[PDB]
């Protein structure tokens, strides 16, 4: 699976293993070998959301099946606290895509997963 | 929903009210209050369109409902206009991606849409 | 079609006509002109991969068809081929997403391919 995290929140406020942090803690969730799990943090951005300028974050995990109705809820927990606790952003402003892709549309190791 | 720039014209080109300029024009088109949009705007990428590095933009626009295609010509003409009015982007080199979400696939405030 | 390189490498790594490159490589691999095909490459990226901060790229290719099983593998041994010898990242740490667009959800030049 992979995790990115778009935000205006400063390169200086992300905590130093907040990346490793993310990717114990979606291993976890998942279920998925911390071997096989990729995370982007992209700080400083120039976004709004709800038109103002306050700190927020636009998300997507993509992963291979554990996707769906119940598990995205967990996941939208667990994500929104952990942003919440490390970058201080509200979780009424932060908004995660999830993506079910398809084995044969991701490609790895000069192969697709399929 | 919310929409993303992607584009290689420097920040110093990118006008002090886009993004709220921005909010408000998507909220009158897809008729979603601004209270409900997040705006993210990307310059100073390394891009080129067509082969060369003059300017362009790769956008996306995510949105729950009120995409599909005859609304999407509506939307990429207004917001090619508003490229190239405000950020000098000629239409022929600004591609935009258009996403209709599932709510049980977007997180927001710990849980779900769904 | 849009192809969009995200990489912890630093921007000194990036050969000079590495856009170039990848214009041509992928006009060739799709069978698409040139003339639309637009390359993102965005390196100093804060990015794991498996919790590690090795070289890795996270990539997508957007296609209106040429998208598929068998496409896709061989995309990925030509793309992850790309980028082990020019910018040294190991095809392991390599996940490249592939994307077929729907004509009606591209806009370009003012309206959309449907
Ligand atoms: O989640 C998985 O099964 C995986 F090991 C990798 C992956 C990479 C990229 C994706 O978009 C989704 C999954
Ligand atoms: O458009 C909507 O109804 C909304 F309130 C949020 C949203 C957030 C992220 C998306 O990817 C799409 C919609
Ligand atoms: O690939 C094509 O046929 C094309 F001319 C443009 C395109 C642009 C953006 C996309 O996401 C997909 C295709």
């Amino acid at each position: 699976p992979m995790f990115i995290v778009n935000t205006n929140v400063p390169r200086a406020s992300v905590p130093e293993g907040f990346l490793s942090e993310l990717t114990q803690q979606l291993a976890q969730a998942t279920g998925k070998p911390a071997q096989y799990i990729a995370v982007h943090v992209v700080p400083d951005q120039l976004m709004t959301f709800s038109g103002t300028n306050d700190p927020c974050a636009l998300c997507s995990l993509h992963s291979i099946g554990k996707i769906g109705g119940a598990q995205n809820r967990n996941y939208s927990k667990l994500l929104c606290g952990l942003l919440s606790d490390r970058l201080h952003i509200s979780p009424d402003r932060v908004y995660i895509n999830y993506y079910d892709m398809n084995a044969a549309n991701v490609g790895w190791n000069g192969s697709t997963f399929a």
